[PDB]
């Protein structure tokens, strides 16, 4: 026989998007940003939760959307799909 199992346990997104040198691993966490942005795109678009929360989320939008930039990027420089070069111009 052989060992072989997975799906323990939910992994941990990092943070630096050199630390992950798997293309097949960037490829997930590009997608997994973007559907946070959107969650809170919501929140922003209702406009009836209060400044004090509007504030809160358009704060972590941007902070979303940086993580975006290295990785659909990152997976590029990594020999996988272009997601960050074809949004918006040159840059690097």
């Amino acid at each position: 026989g052989s060992s072989g199992s997975s799906g323990k346990v939910k992994e941990r997104r990092p943070f630096l998007a050199s630390e992950c040198t798997e293309l097949p691993k960037a490829e997930k966490w590009r997608r997994q940003i973007i559907g946070e942005i959107s969650k809170k795109v919501a929140q922003i678009q209702n406009a009836g939760l209060g400044e004090f929360r509007i504030r809160d989320l358009n704060d972590e939008i941007n902070k979303l959307l940086r993580e975006k930039g290295h990785w659909e990027v990152r997976i590029k420089e990594l020999g996988g799909p272009d997601y960050g070069k074809v949004s918006g111009p040159s840059s690097g």
